């Protein structure tokens, strides 16, 4: 399409945020495969459905027979796209476990990160493995200060740190929404320099807000359709726009690092 | 200031709206206008090109100018003047007058359409006292060079200068107020996600221009503008930070005419 | 090749400083020679022997019959590379000028830029071309302020402004130095970035402070020989080395822009 | 001083090279004292003379008995400012652990990082404390593929891990010489947009060469006695060129973070 006249473009990227949204959890997905080694499950609890909660939760249904997703928020089970995972608020698995014996998982994942799960609530179970999300990314004493990722590593025969960085590029923390936003505003000073740019918009806003203030999942889904960028140009831009966008996710870097207890 | 995802992370939204940003670039625009004019009093100002800092110009010249036209090739445009005293042409009427009457003749001629704008051709229907041409170009590209014909606008008028505004010591493709206001917010996101304790920096961009040229919803456009330039989530207090870093960056926004000399 | 072990590799750019160098005076010289036209002249005066004035001076040779290179400097001889191009200190310049009729030339280039020639000698030639390259880059209103390029353009049937500049990136003057300089801070960084680097080395020095404070333009001219980056890294890198750095000079544009009557 | 003429000024920073090494170095001893608590030994291992290693050996002499640095470059006992510190090749190392007793350390020290002490070789101390420099800075592929650090923490009743990030920067390892060119050009980077400034000049080279190729530590040394930045400006920036350089040495963050074997 044309801009203000005939004399310049507009280009809304093919990518969009959703697309950047779904490589990236993905890779969180795959880390954690490969860590399990395709070890088979009766019952896996994930703690957090947002953000890439709900696609690790799907990615285990394959090798869990069982896939409980437990969130703090009880409106987030509109998160999960899967109905066969079920969803449990804090307070309802809080009630199970002590009331209850069908609480019992033999696979544990904490993906809460800043301010999340307790030590306390994860030393009550007793799984074969525990992967816990670390969400410090690169050097900040802030979120270094406020981080107990190892505190949390209390529980499970085989135990595992999964981190997510960004190769050759600096993010705050491993945390999805960071590492989209971080990949976005990247792309958008790269883009900025081609020949011919007037400006390029990362079409960003505090998606966060949406899900955890307006409480509301479906409006944080369709604000994901957006075009990561849309530039303003005299000439194309378009093939250099997705080149600079792709290669900016690809930079995404997932692992899960065995944290070694010999005991 | 709010909490995020839970109380141990904070939101902090900018005081500094993306329409404040917008009013310090136009008011510098019209500073340098007026500098350049000395105080000099005309009979007839002519205006071409509505958005998004003639509106303002526009209300600047209404102490020194009996008669001030705002001339658009759109139509509804009409809609971003804010002041009743500035009269509104569309570009046809503007030409029809020109051809079949003797009102038009202005004393006062302002070109601010820029790319793909006024042409040379319709600049030298007129013999007015001042010309002042905004020039487009930022800092050098190729692309846009070769587009601009800022030069051959500079026709008629016995004082002829040319409008051209840059950032300080940083890279803008252009000098247009949209191009600036991205520029200044995606500059100060990028020294905001440096301070201590920041996950991530939003900036609260979309494509504006859309909703004027596109959707032609004038309205709509004033409305995006009241929101906050800037959101950031952080474990600690970043609020007089947010403000200074924005500041600073909306200072290094420098208006001012160059007379182009001719006899 | 090897670093501190077997395990590191350390890659020394092909391209050197003076390939950066010789690249920018030439895209300066193009430009001159674009707007001149192919007219021929009797006189040239170029005021700047240093950095791109000894090469644009010998690019001159061809169309002008005597070129002379005018300089504050009088050591700046050294710099010259052709016998075919006169030099002439200021003094002795504004000594000809005054008690002589031997200086009249039809091109006049100024190349000294920031706190050089003054409008008032500019104001004694009567040339059919003048020239006057503008110092100043992208916007910074401390060197706009100092900046006089518009009160030189005093004299001429035909007047040009030599303007320099890198497409999409930002460099504070238009000086060849400065942008050598930025093409390699510039390559750098996005060398950094490149799989397997470690660091990234720029050889850059206070090269100005050689030919200016030590006055010795020998000692200038070795010291451009050296590989502009040298790169530690685990992989290899010397392509990609090469291709940052002939991007970032391929960004250089240098234009005359002429300024009518 | 000043430049070509008069009206531009030439600056030297005040702050070398030698000085932003010294405060890495000394940042990295600091964290290694804290760490030890206290704690006395009768003799400490430093494997790696080069950068830190020799102020790392320096700063051991107070509660260590018998201090030895030992490398694969003979010629860097020449690195060693103190004469207390034993100094020790690789070959000489190796040959009084098979034919000797002389060698039982209490404290092993490993700095070497990429490509450096095999794990075979430090399995063969039995110490109280074991200190492995991790060179990993941040996120790279290349960088994480040939990095061991983890396989050479295999001795030691207490174990630790030397870190060293910039806040905030990204820096691809944690080496004394990498961190010392990034604080450099970083401070480049921002010292060349001050107002006034024309160009900015970071007074680097291949030092690493001085030191394993021409092997003249000698030379190397006095290489580091070079302002680490030149500029040339119109107005005074001394102040502001101290007050960057300063702040971005203050990035540099070193800590020894323990590995618990808990046995
Ligand atoms: N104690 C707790 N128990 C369960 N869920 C929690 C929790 N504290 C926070 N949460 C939830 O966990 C999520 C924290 S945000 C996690 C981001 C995720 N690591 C990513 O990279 O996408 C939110 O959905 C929040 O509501
Ligand atoms: N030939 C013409 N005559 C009158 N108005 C025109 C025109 N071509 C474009 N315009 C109008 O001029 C504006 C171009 S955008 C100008 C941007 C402006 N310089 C700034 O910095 O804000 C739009 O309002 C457009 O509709
Ligand atoms: N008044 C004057 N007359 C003649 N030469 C002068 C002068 N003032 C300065 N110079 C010389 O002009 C040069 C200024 S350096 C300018 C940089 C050059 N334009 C480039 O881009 O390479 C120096 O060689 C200096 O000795
Ligand atoms: N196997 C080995 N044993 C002992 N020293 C070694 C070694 N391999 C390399 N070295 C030495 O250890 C140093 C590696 S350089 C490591 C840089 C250091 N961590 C810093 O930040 O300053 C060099 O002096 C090298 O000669
Ligand atoms: C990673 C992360 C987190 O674990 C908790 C929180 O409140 N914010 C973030 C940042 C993000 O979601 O990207
Ligand atoms: C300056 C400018 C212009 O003159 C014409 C156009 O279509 N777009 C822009 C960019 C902008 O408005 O910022
Ligand atoms: C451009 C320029 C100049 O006009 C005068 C001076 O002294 N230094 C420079 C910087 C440079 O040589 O690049
Ligand atoms: C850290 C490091 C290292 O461990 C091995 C090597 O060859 N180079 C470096 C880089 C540096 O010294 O900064």
């Amino acid at each position: 399409n044309y801009g203000i006249t005939e004399s310049v473009k507009t280009t809304r990227s093919k990518i969009k945020i959703k697309d950047i949204v779904s490589d990236v959890v993905e890779k969180k997905a795959n880390a954690i495969k490969y860590f399990l080694e395709g070890e088979e499950f009766k019952q896996a609890i994930v703690f957090g459905a947002y953000l890439s909660g709900s696609y690790i939760a799907y990615s285990l249904l394959k090798d869990c027979e069982e896939v409980i997703i437990v969130d703090i928020q009880p409106h987030l089970k509109d998160i999960l796209f899967n109905d066969g995972i079920k969803f449990m608020d804090l307070n309802k698995l809080q009630l199970e476990l002590r009331n209850g014996t069908s609480i019992n998982p033999d696979l544990v994942i904490d993906l809460t990160g800043i301010g999340g799960v307790s030590p306390d609530l994860i030393s009550k179970f007793n799984p074969k493995v525990l992967i816990v999300e670390d969400p410090k990314g690169n050097h900040d004493k802030g979120i270094s200060k406020i981080d107990n990722t190892d505190k949390r590593l209390c529980v499970g025969a085989k135990k595992g740190v999964l981190k997510t960085y960004r190769s050759s590029k600096f993010s705050k923390t491993s945390g999805t929404m960071t590492l989209v936003v971080d990949i976005i505003m990247d792309s958008c000073r790269e883009i900025n320099e081609l020949d011919s740019v007037l400006y390029t918009i990362p079409n960003l806003k505090y998606f966060e807000g949406t899900v955890f203030h307006e409480k509301n999942v479906k409006k944080f889904l369709t604000e994901l359709n957006m075009s990561a960028i849309t530039v303003s140009s005299i000439d194309h831009v378009e093939y250099e726009l997705e080149e600079i966008l792709s290669k900016n996710i690809s930079r995404v870097d997932s692992f899960v690092k065995e944290f070694d207890k010999l005991a």
